[PDB]
């Protein structure tokens, strides 16, 4: 029921969006079209883990027939406003590494999709009183996000170097890029549909999105440098990038002066023997022996931090619990 | 005073959201520099012609010396979020013609200059009845714009050709690509600060926004054609790029077949020779001669639309008067 629930509020959110296209800002068949498909290509095919949370924190929170069906359905537009926002994201991410037409046409897509996470809201949410709080939350959490692009962008440089590769900063990072919006902002916004949000500690939510965000992160540096293209499907560049990983930051506290001097000739090179070096490193260091104990250490601080939670909100400790089960996976 | 009292505005938003990014955010002195740096670059040296209306309309809607001030604070604001949208719209332009750490963070700066204008309105109208409207308005805007630029990029395309060359055409790109943000929005600010919103008639406004956006854009094209680099401040690429211009699409209906061939035949090409016969095609068809006559009806249409708007809003129509003397000019 929760996907095909989803599923079905996509396809009326699309409809809306594509039919206000048609009606009210002069749209054509043909680019109707184009927009159909290019939103299904951009937002649909995922795992839905960030959309669909919202569903698991509205249903979990029922602890009026009409009160349930309007939640449960709140939940799902939610869901597509992060899934959009994502969307919105991994094509902005596109252009980052790619008159042309084509590049004009994926500007032009990153700024359709914000605007229709936006217009969905105004829309569906059109009557509700928390519509404003939702729209801050998000475009707070928005602004968060492209910050900890700013983060992770200009790491390894001084915007105006190995400086800036500590594990504090590589938190700061996880904490804006990714876990705002990715752990943050799908619980946040299950708990304003169901209207229940200051019935819990803000604090330790906050805090434990931050360290899901961390876990989840730290295995999926680990995986980007060890896992093979065919089971991780994509190439894995985070060495060649020079990007500020948890294996980098973890291995320059651990290395001897000339591990570090060898580390620092070979990093962020496409150089395919120079990537070697690094993995090789990596693997003499015995940094896959402390990933273990790293994943294991946050693990234990997040079940401890779910029974805090569940002192004062018993349902929505167990939609935190399984939002960590499909991390811990 | 109106400019001072906007540069002095500036100087506020300016050091509120770089305070805020360093407070709240967790950024580190060398990224507020070189953000304050890139707020400067991208938001200052223009003319401020859509600011400034916003606070040319407040003044005006004057027909308590507490009210006075916070309405032309708030003009100022709404004057600096459509400059820093307008920033946005330059920097995204710039990314659709230019690991490389320069396009990262120019997307990135496109992301921030509009997540600013979200996030000095949340603020500076945190108490203000009008901030739901206000973002509601704000949005539907931008949204229209990028609805626009859709248009625009692929007027000589079918998106899934001179078909959509026509006037009707050429005037749906001006109004969602231009009038909606640079016209109607500074108008539109200016009258929701002033809570002077439902006393006008919005169709008559909304029709001269289009108008002198019209007008504007006419002119623009006509200048992109033929006034020279050094008096026109860039180099004009309209016919190399093959845009839905004015001057193409008047040509189209005036030409023979022979003419329309040589035309389709030279059109959206970067050869020299091929872009001074489109300049000689222009010539030849006196499209100079029908620019004056088409100018001329439109700015008389405009003049009689200010009068039956200065029969319920008298002041609001000497604020749309001087607006209008700008883009005659
Ligand atoms: O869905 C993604 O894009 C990344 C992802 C992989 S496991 C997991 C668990 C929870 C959340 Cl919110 C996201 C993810
Ligand atoms: O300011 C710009 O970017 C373009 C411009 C030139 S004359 C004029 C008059 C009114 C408005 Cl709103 C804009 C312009």
């Amino acid at each position: 029921m929760p996907m095909q629930m989803f599923m079905q509020v996509y396809d009326e959110i699309q409809m809306f969006l594509l039919e206000e296209l048609e009606l009210k800002f002069d749209m054509d068949p043909n680019r109707v079209r184009y927009l159909r498909k290019m939103m299904d290509t951009t937002c649909l095919g995922g795992k839905y883990n960030r959309g669909l949370t919202v569903i698991d924190v509205a249903e979990s929170l029922l602890s009026d027939g009409a009160r349930r069906k309007r939640v449960l359905h709140d939940a799902c537009v939610c869901g597509w406003m992060i899934e959009f926002l994502q969307a919105h994201y991994l094509v902005e991410d596109d252009i980052m590494d790619n008159p042309d037409v084509t590049v004009q046409c994926a500007i032009n897509d990153g700024l359709l999709l914000k605007s229709w996470t936006h217009m969905m809201a105004m829309h569906f949410f059109a009557d509700r009183p928390f519509l404003q709080d939702l729209l801050c939350r998000f475009n707070r959490v928005d602004y968060t996000t492209a910050v900890g692009q700013l983060y992770d962008v200009t790491s390894m440089f001084d915007s105006n170097d190995f400086a800036e590769f500590t594990l504090s900063n590589y938190k700061r990072i996880v904490k804006y890029k990714t876990a705002y919006y990715t752990y943050l902002l799908p619980l946040v916004m299950g708990l304003i549909v169901s209207e229940a949000l200051p019935t819990v500690d803000m604090g330790v939510t906050e805090e434990l999105a931050m360290l899901m965000g961390e876990y989840f992160q730290v295995q999926d540096d680990v995986m980007d440098c060890f896992t093979p293209p065919e089971r991780l499907g994509k190439v894995g560049t985070d060495i060649q990038d020079a990007k500020c990983s948890w294996l980098a930051v973890t291995f320059l506290a651990k290395a001897s002066s000339a591990q570090v001097a060898e580390f620092k000739a070979n990093y962020g090179s496409g150089d395919s023997e120079k990537v070697a070096t690094v993995r090789r490193l990596y693997e003499e260091a015995d940094l896959q022996g402390d990933y273990v104990a790293y994943e294991a250490a946050v693990a234990e601080q997040v079940k401890e931090l779910i029974e805090k939670l569940r002192l004062c909100s018993p349902g929505f400790a167990a939609s935190v619990e399984t939002l960590w089960g499909k991390t811990y996976k």
